[PDB]
């Protein structure tokens, strides 16, 4: 196994995949590390389990059918996996933690939003369907557009928004286009 966490890409208190290399803070994976189980599947393995056992998963999906879904375990474990990616970013740092709002010229937004809230929300099965999840992500970077305005530090929004739209098309088999 890999000697360092695969999110945070620091050592310390590692548990280690069964089913491969990869290793992981406990707080670092999502869900967290589980108590027991061995052997132990990292998401990443849970999540090629997925693909394996239903290939044609892969086909491409129109993203208003994919946000209408209901969060049925493989659906909670997707967004689980997108949430983890996005956290797999060093720029996550930013948006992890309750943010505030004190700069001259800006407003504070109306409903604040970050990923250790989403964390939470995914945790307590607060979402009922995928659009849920994908309207809280995709508000933390709109959140930090507005408020920045001609900041350069806007931009800091605009990649890890990035980083997250790759990672929903790539797993949720969204339609590839131009
Ligand atoms: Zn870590
Ligand atoms: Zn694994
Ligand atoms: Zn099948």
């Amino acid at each position: 196994n890999s000697n360092i966490c695969e999110v945070c890409n620091k050592w310390g208190r590692l548990f280690c995949c069964d089913t491969c290399p990869r290793s992981f803070h406990e707080h670092c994976h999502i869900p967290s590390v589980e108590a027991n189980k061995n052997p132990w599947s990292c998401i990443f393995c849970r999540i090629k389990t997925i693909q394996e056992r239903c290939p044609e998963s892969q086909s491409g999906h129109q993203e208003s059918e994919v946000l209408m879904r209901q969060m049925l375990p493989e659906e909670q474990l997707k967004c689980e996996f997108l949430l983890l990616k996005v956290y797999c970013d060093s720029k996550s740092c930013f948006f992890a933690s309750e943010p505030y709002y004190n700069r001259e010229g800006s407003q504070g937004p109306q409903k604040p939003m970050w990923l250790n809230k989403v964390k939470t929300s995914l945790n307590e099965q607060m979402y009922t369907r995928v659009e849920g999840f994908v309207q809280d992500m995709r508000l933390i970077f709109h959140n930090h557009k507005e408020f920045y305005r001609e900041d350069k530090f806007t931009r800091l929004g605009i990649q890890v928004q990035d980083i997250f739209e790759k990672n929903f098309r790539n797993i949720f088999a969204i339609q590839e286009t131009s």
